[PDB]
């Protein structure tokens, strides 16, 4: 019943709310803003920070021509030179001062010797736009790169199964890569989540308990190329110990599952999520292979990846009782 | 009373004196410099090389058209063709310089076929111009991109706490992410801080003492969605084992918590810290809950991130002495 | 017999079928497709988003100049004047699109201040100019970066051994380092592959079994200058505990060899890989020497990396017998 | 005696000779060599890549005037249209060529819309010289980012120490911090280096021989404010269990010492080195405190990390015969 933590798609179910001082904390941790608000918004923040300076530096190129007369005679003369040549209004001014920023300097309007002002403005106005440019092609550059991408590209199984394997009750789900480029450093985590009262009379809202799948052998660590089923066995150290068959169909949590690990091109560490709620955990279940013997390779038939079969010499007790009878 | 290692906003109270080599080495370590030394000196220094580089070939062009008559017939014509045209002064090969290095490059002012040293100039120039561009534009990057700022919106409670969970007398404290985005491959640690004597007779001014957080099990990692409370077990290997209620508001000690992980986006490990006085810490407390059900999802309260409550059930004595007992 | 699952050059011979989704995941996971999509194909997909770029915004421009009535008077006059001067015709215009989104802007042709819309096109066009270039810039710079080519100047040998060291029968095998540039948080696995059926009747296409080499005390954790020997002690645990001489010669399985670490340049995680069939292991064999004392220094002959040499006395029996005979 | 694996300041000492195939693994990994050659060859191989490509579109653009006639009739007139304005002779061409990759692009040379091909080399060159300049960019990015350079700012102690603390013999070395800047996730390591048969007679040029300094605890992560102490128990399980103060004045071996963390700006591992030759280490000694009480703060003392004094209570035994006698 209880709605879940984390949905399948990997994505958190969990609003932040009374955060109220979070403005301040996020304008001194901005470049993070930044690159998490939307394309479509960080696209527009940049073309006005554009869009602001050319504005800007347009006006003042404007106000010294004014100042200086240019606009009564732009092109100048024997006697008068203008400080920009051909600045004779705004858009002039608009024109120039984009052409310079850019560095498109198209140059039929052009800063004369004139106006150590003028001068100065370029100046700051051509490294203003390399600061502007830096900041831009930056963000961009990281928004690019956010290696939570790859999660898309990373599968895991729509279910999870009990069955026995090697002797031993085990828990299991599946992963899986839909590349030919590798996960580095890959490994895996899962946790139970439940609320809890602690026999102190605590209430955890959503107590989150590790679900053992070979930290301390460094089994956890995985090289996967074709997919590959992840075993938590269910012994007396696992939270799964006392869950029979019946217990799981009618029991209420949820089995929270993770991959990390780096992309291989660019060695930055994604992270892919998925969740297993009590009811889509399929007892006395193993999945079908998708591994087989070809003539000079191996192949992966993924449409294969999600399917079970049943096995009913399964044991339909829990893994306490299972070891409480031998 | 002794003043604190490290402050609750993470940053650490120590100053480095007589390091008298310091220079030599801050030069053979000057990408690191340069991204640590703040903002507004940065981007200064950064206008300076611009500006010196400008000046600098400015003044060379200035001296070819010097040498080579320029300077009286700038425009040339039939007979007379200069290295530059309309370099007529020294703000003419300033502007004709930045103009180049920019490469905004209006035309007006002009390299010929003529010189081959202003060919060569321009050559030179155009070349140290993408150098000096990359220095710049990576520095900016690099400063932009810095993960430490993430632990802005990281956040450690005021308080840490000692409270019973599951028959086990526990010190606590809590952790919460204030984004959306998550903190991958996220752990933490504890230290506990004071000076020290050996029974050799050695003062250590300030020993580092491990707060035993669940390593060894790998429960020291953690997937924080909503905010967790970590806990650290107050056994025989702990250095509180013998720390009583009565004790700790008397008592003159220290504990240093960080909370280390990669920044979902850039994939880069931030590490927030803070610290607990002994007078900081609230025996017989506990945190009062801020993740509640709603119809479709959680949601978290952080306007109870740091609330406490008291149980007066809470033992008063060393969990030594509630071994020793019992 | 059986080909194997992954090549001593380290690429994984493994082919994904029926992925039939996979547009839609690689879309949204695009940068990773592009930096993985070989040179050719990616300078020429930038090639092509310049061209469409070009030729898009030359098209508007010209459509302004055949509405404005440009083309039969580019140059304009005292009356007329042109929103782009010189744009005679779809050339001239795609010339003048170049010109302003490279930003070259030669100038001959130029916006002038009469058509707010061609003001516009040269406002959004630079804006998209900048954005493309990012783009390119990011993907050719990740691609550069990628650290998966540090792997050719990383050595395995081409045979594994087996032989006594210190007591205890172990496979061996060889890693070396073809830079002066080190391997940083280098550490070493080992896994043996073949199928398998469990005792409950489960098929395995191909089971990964890790080969200890050291993890539990971090002596997985190496720090190579010159060419080490990684050593795994086949004992009770080890999965070659009951396989001896004459097993391995008819054997037929596998031994994948992974030395993961960072470019000491960039600090991006390397996965060097090989393998070993059963025919490839040489029992009885040692690896002769590489390292030898100089005057100042110490040398590294690599032209003795991969060669072995006999030793009689190494038992042709299990580790299993070796220990149940003693 | 035995010459040093690896010197104070943490530079190895080793030569790779007889690695023949280098250059077609060292093309193969390319970017890892050029972030690798000192920079002086790094700018001058970029400076030749600008070079090259200038004068080889200057021939072309050079060829396309031969041909076309321009060179006679340069400027055009009412009749005759030239592919580029104001090409009369090769430095022209050449001009013209790196106006254009440049993208300066001062205009009075100036593509025309008469010749298709001349259009198509300006497309050609402005692609090339997007290309040419992010490779530049990157490398001068990558090689300025490199983080090995923060070693020069962390300080290992010149002198490893023997003594008591807390009822055991320990080695000791110190290590510190010459940055405000944190080392992240920062942890030691340390391996003895000598000689070694092994019982079935295999020579050993170099064994490595791990010290144990606190990973099985998590004890090796260290966080490093002030200067820190690192310990390494002598202990049965040490291979420095047998060795008292005399044979260590007498013996010959090497401890290298190993601290790996994040730089905090860039969170890119570096890995500061140093060595201790048997000679080196101070038996009998401690080292002298550097960090002291304030008003406010603490206050580290660098003048004195490297002093030591002695401690006649220190026993000059083994820790074997330590332990033998009690
Ligand atoms: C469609 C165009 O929309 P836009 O140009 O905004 O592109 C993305 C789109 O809106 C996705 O739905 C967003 O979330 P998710 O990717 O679906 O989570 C994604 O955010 P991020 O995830 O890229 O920040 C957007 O960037
Ligand atoms: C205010 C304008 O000052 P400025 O432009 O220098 O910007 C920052 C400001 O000065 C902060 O107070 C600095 O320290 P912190 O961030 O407060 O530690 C920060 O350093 P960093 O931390 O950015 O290097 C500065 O960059
Ligand atoms: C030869 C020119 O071919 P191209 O310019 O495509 O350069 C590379 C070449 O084709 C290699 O054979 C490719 O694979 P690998 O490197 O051999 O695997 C490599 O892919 P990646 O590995 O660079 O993506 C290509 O980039
Ligand atoms: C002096 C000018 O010399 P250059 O401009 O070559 O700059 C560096 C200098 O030569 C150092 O001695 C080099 O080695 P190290 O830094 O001393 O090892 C360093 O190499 P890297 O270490 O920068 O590649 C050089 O980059
Ligand atoms: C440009 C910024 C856009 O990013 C914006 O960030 C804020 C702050 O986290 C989010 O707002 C979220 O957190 C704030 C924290 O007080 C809550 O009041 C609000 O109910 C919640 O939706 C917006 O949903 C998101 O659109
Ligand atoms: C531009 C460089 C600015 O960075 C500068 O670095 C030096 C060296 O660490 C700091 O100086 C600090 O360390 C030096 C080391 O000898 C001490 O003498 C000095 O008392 C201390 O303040 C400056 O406080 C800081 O402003
Ligand atoms: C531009 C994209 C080029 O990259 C391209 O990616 C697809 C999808 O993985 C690969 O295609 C591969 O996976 C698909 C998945 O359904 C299989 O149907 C196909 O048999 C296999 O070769 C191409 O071999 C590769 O050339
Ligand atoms: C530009 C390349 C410069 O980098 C160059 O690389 C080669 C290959 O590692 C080095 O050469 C080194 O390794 C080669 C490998 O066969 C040895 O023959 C040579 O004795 C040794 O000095 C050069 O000393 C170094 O200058
Ligand atoms: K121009
Ligand atoms: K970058
Ligand atoms: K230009
Ligand atoms: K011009
Ligand atoms: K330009
Ligand atoms: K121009």
């Amino acid at each position: 019943c209880r709605n879940r933590f984390v949905k399948k798609n990997g994505q958190c179910n969990v609003e932040f709310t009374n955060m109220d001082d979070w403005p301040q904390r996020y304008i001194a941790d901005m470049f993070t803003t930044c690159v998490d608000i939307r394309w479509r918004y960080m696209l527009l923040l940049f073309s006005l920070a554009f869009l602001v300076s050319w504005l800007l530096f347009g006006l003042i190129f404007w106000l010294i021509a004014l100042i200086h007369g240019d606009l009564e005679n732009p092109g100048g003369d024997d006697t008068f030179k203008p400080c920009v040549l051909q600045v004779n209004g705004f858009v002039a001014a608009f024109l120039f001062s984009i052409e310079t920023q850019t560095t498109i300097g198209y140059g039929f309007r052009c800063v004369t010797e004139e106006c150590p002002l003028a001068v100065f403005m370029v100046v700051v106005q051509s490294i203003v736009g390399c600061i502007i440019d830096s900041f831009m092609i930056d963000a961009i550059m990281a928004k690019m790169a956010r290696p939570k991408k790859r999660a898309q590209t990373l599968l895991f199984s729509h279910n999870a199964v009990v069955a026995m394997r090697d002797g031993k009750l085990c828990l299991m789900w599946r992963v899986g890569n839909l590349r030919k480029s590798h996960i580095v450093e890959a490994h895996v985590r899962a946790q139970l989540i439940k609320p809890r009262i602690t026999e102190e009379g605590e209430y955890i809202p959503l107590d989150q308990i590790d679900i053992d799948v070979g930290f301390d052998k460094g089994l956890d660590r995985i090289f996967l190329v074709s997919p590959i089923t992840i075993l938590h066995e269910i012994n007396e150290d696992s939270p799964l110990f006392g869950i029979s068959r019946q217990d799981l169909e009618t029991d209420d949590f949820e089995i929270v599952v993770i991959l990390e690990g780096m992309v291989e091109a660019t060695a930055m560490t994604t992270q892919a999520r998925s969740s297993y709620l009590a009811s889509e955990i399929l007892w006395g279940h193993r999945f079908e292979p998708v591994l087989f013997e070809e003539k000079n390779q191996y192949k992966v038939d993924y449409s294969h990846f999600h399917k079970t079969y049943e096995v009913p010499s399964t044991p339909r007790c829990s893994a306490k009782d299972l070891v409480e009878n031998k």
